[PDB]
RNA sequence: AGGACCGAACCGACUAAUGUUGAAAAAUUAGCGGAUGACUUGUGGCUGGGGGUGAAAGGCCAAUCAAACCGGGAGAUAGCU
RNA sequence: GCUCGCCGGAAGACCAAGGGUUCCUGUCCAACGUUAAUCGGGGCAGGGUGAGUCGACCCCUAAGGCGAGGCCGAAAGGCGUAGUCGAUGGGAAACAGGUUAAUAUUCCUGUACUUGGUGUUACUGCGAAGGGGGGACGGAGAAGGCUAUGUUGGCCGGGCGACGGUUGUCCCGGUUUAAGCGUGUAGGCUGGUUUUCCAGGCAAAUCCGGAAAAUCAAGGCUGAGGCGUGAUGACGAGGCACUACGGUGCUGAAGCAACAAAUGCCCUGCUUCCAGGAAAAGCCUCUAAGCAUCAGGUAACAUCAAAUCGUACCCCAAACCGACACAGGUGGUCAGGUAGAGAAUACCAAGGCGCUUGAGAGAACUCGGGUGAAGGAACUAGGCAAAAUGGUGCCGUAACUUCGGGAGAAGGCACGCUGAUAUGUAGGUGAGGUCCCUCGCGGAUGGAGCUGAAAUCAGUCGAAGAUACCAGCUGGCUGCAACUGUUUAUUAAAAACACAGCACUGUGCAAACACGAAAGUGGACGUAUACGGUGUGACGCCUGCCCGGUGCCGGAAGGUUAAUU
RNA sequence: AAUUCCUUGUCGGGUAAGUUCCGACCUGCACGAAUGGCGUAAUGAUGGCCAGGCUGUCUCCACCCGAGACUCAGUGAAAUU
RNA sequence: CUUUAAUGUUUGAUGUUCUAACGUUGACCCGUAAUCCGGGUUGCGGACAGUGUCUGGUGGGUAGUUUGACUGGGGCGGUCU
């Protein structure tokens, strides 16, 4: 739910909190833990690879299950989780075997609501299919791009797909990105969207909040004279170049996609 | 509840005087700022020189930094002293 | 030796790191000590460090390192799998007292305990490089229940006062006692027991998980402290003989209660919040492959073993880092008394010091401070410095405002001591006693004693009652930046850098991008509500006209145009 | 105006007297809209200005307490030449 | 030997399709009590992609260098036969 902190201090007249009591209020499932240690944006040589990075808050890995290759055992949920490896919030289910995974969490689903996956699953949200069985126009999340290795596409907080299309053994998604894109027509996909969606309209409200994240200052560039970047410094305010990387390159228009190898799969890239 | 308030430890270093062959190759005294946090601290570890790191000052990288230090090319070259 | 003065959240005591004999004793004084020196952290010699329980080694791992093969690479070599190292973390066990010139939880006395090996006996399904469990973990806040410890009283011993008073509501001192064993409370958590079935846990499994039934509601785990035992002991103020006044054997009284009470223990708890909180082994279980009148397991007793290294001393300092016996720097632990909100401040205790040149004189001038006639910023670049303000409670409190603030706004009154209210109140604590019982560390009743504010009235001393130390000057107009923050270690703390927020742009995942001859890694065990880059910089009303130029993104008819031919 | 050369712009405010400060005027030498424009409560060891209190800051110094200076003893440097 | 159409042959351009090169940071098995690697099977792609040699464009991202003299000081201007 949202919800506007009051300005009791200079730091929350314009934090904005994401509140949710579904969630459960006690420790995760450990079976499904694993250490993620952070690194800090640096590498096996050790050096800075993506800066503006570093710190914040100590997280474990929820092991979760993008496959959903449990096929013909129906699942049902015990109580929604909150993860801080990602924006949206996972679900724990049990198996009728019992077996217990973790999910990303779609819009309306609740604890105790049940989930298959399989060929002959119900056309419901939360249900795993291979895309050749969902029908045309649905939405989905959660979509495998090769058959066999798990969801790689629409894993975010409200992220969806529309399927459009399936011309053979492909299919034709529209991604939230506005791209078009094809791909076989046997990699699973999760009927409905991920539900988060409040997670867009939060504030960190402070900067030590983004901090909390794992995130580091961004210094601009323009101030960091010129054997530091292309902007440099200049007496005063110049900046009179054109915009442009680190290591120059434009920043601002130039594309550069140069995969050539897919290149088939792209219909209507964006805008 | 709080990058909330006063204020010790602790961490800093705004003003002044002293000191300036100093007690000290940046301190002392009197006040000053933060003081549950983007805090602070111990231990160990990683990043190596046109590179590192840098809430960015051309700052720091062993009292040395507009390209560290040791050795070597090297008795560089010096129409200048 | 008698005094004086200083520290006393240390300038005291115990350690790590680091140093490595500076420790103790004897002896010496050239040099070293900023002076002398009989002295010394100096010289010389001798002596000194005693562990199954402390720590390390050892078992387990973190970041990370190395890395058989392997992948990559002109060589060197780089990355990395299995694995192997690697604490700053996890993992069995000792307390008190006494003792040496110098060591001790290490020696001695007493009382305990832990892990292993072997053997007898009795009863036996044992077994893993595997499965599960557990270990196992955040921040803040909230009390409650205890203790350490302290105060008073009582008890015991001593004392009756260098000057008025002092046989009493007088004065001084002591009033300590452990681990462990046993008891299992305050309290926290969890519903238990039995049977059957099952796509799960790489196979199996009586274990874990899941499902379905009956049957009982009481079963259990965890748990400070207290009590008892340990302890007819030990220690003990002080005695009595030795007594070189350097010191020894024996003896040695009381050894209780109440109140207050921690930042420490119950608490790895409870409650709540988002930023959602290590790993692995030991340990507890499960069985497989395997071994079965075996071997091995369990239980009791018995016996043996528990090695090796460190252990002195300093450790906020004269012994470590600073060239010095240098106003410096240096992590953790113990945390008394009076007043106080307090680990501030003042004065003190234990204890430890007076800072390795002194003596006198009492000029200018310098430094650090104290007071000041009248005036009161006229000083000065500038109120620099200094002076001043300063506490608790009550009344009261502006524009403006994002309605939170501004605000401790401003400003005003009252603060002592004594007595009474009340021979010490409200409150807090709580014994005996009575009653209850599942007869217990119980519940109720009961209120002794102890403890003790705050206010009111009255009276009273002083120039002055927040009397010392401690301890906001205030207000008004205004620029810049929103704010907390960060920065030129060593002349610049700012209006700069960050910042939340906004926007443009790139990136469809073997993502862009970056470090890399490459492999590979990061980004991310993430997936466009994401990531990277750029600029702007909370919030609020807004963000206008121009695509000629440069760049970017697109596009076509033609022209020009490389290697090649 | 953190931007205004001319310039102490002009008027008014405040002062007995104000090149600074505040508020208006516009002739903006050479503001201007995310290298953002105009406002902004709170905040700031930030810049500038005006008041009350306060004072040895000053008129104008005076006296006093200590540490040096001075003298005796012991030890015993330095820059420079 | 001036000339043009169905075939054979030839190479060259485009188009559709296939798989055997190659790719696979898809799945499963084994080495193997191993998310490396290799081998195998299968699927998806597929002669594209990618790499090598050559070649055009772009290229302060990174380098090595240049940027004169006279001169009533230098610079500016002027001059240099």
């Amino acid at each position: 739910a949202v919800v506007k902190c009051k300005p009791t201090s200079p730091g929350r007249r314009h934090v904005v909190k994401v509140v949710n009591p579904e969630l459960h209020k006690g420790k995760p499932f450990a079976p499904l833990l694993e250490k993620n240690s952070k690194s800090g944006g640096r590498n096996n040589n050790g050096r800075i690879t993506t800066r503006h990075i570093g710190g914040g808050h100590k997280q474990a890995y929820r092991i979760v299950d993008f496959k959903r290759n449990k096929d013909g055992i129906p699942a049902v949920v015990e109580r929604l989780e909150y993860d801080p490896n990602r924006s949206a919030n996972i679900a724990l289910v049990l198996y009728k075997d019992g077996e217990r995974r973790y999910i990303l969490a779609p819009k309306g689903l609740k604890a105790g609501d049940q989930i298959q996956s399989g060929v002959d699953a119900a056309i419901k949200p939360g249900n795993t299919l291979p895309m050749r069985n969902i029908p045309v126009g649905s939405t989905v999340h959660n979509v495998e791009m090769k058959p066999g290795k798990g969801g790689q596409l629409a894993r975010s907080a409200g992220t969806y797909v529309q399927i459009v299309a399936r011309d053979g053994a492909y299919v034709t998604l529209r991604l939230r990105s506005g791209e078009m894109r094809k791909v076989e027509a046997d990699c699973r996909a999760t009927l409905g969207e991920v539900g988060n969606a409040e997670h867009m309209l939060r504030v960190l409200g402070k900067a030590g909040a983004a901090r909390w994240r794992g995130v580091r200052p961004t210094v601009r560039g323009t101030a960091m004279n010129p054997v530091d970047h292309p902007h440099g410094g200049g007496e005063g305010r110049n900046f009179g170049k054109h915009p442009v990387t680190p290591w120059g390159v434009q920043t601002k228009g130039k594309k550069t996609r140069s995969n050539k190898r897919t290149d088939k799969f792209i219909v209507r890239r964006r805008s």
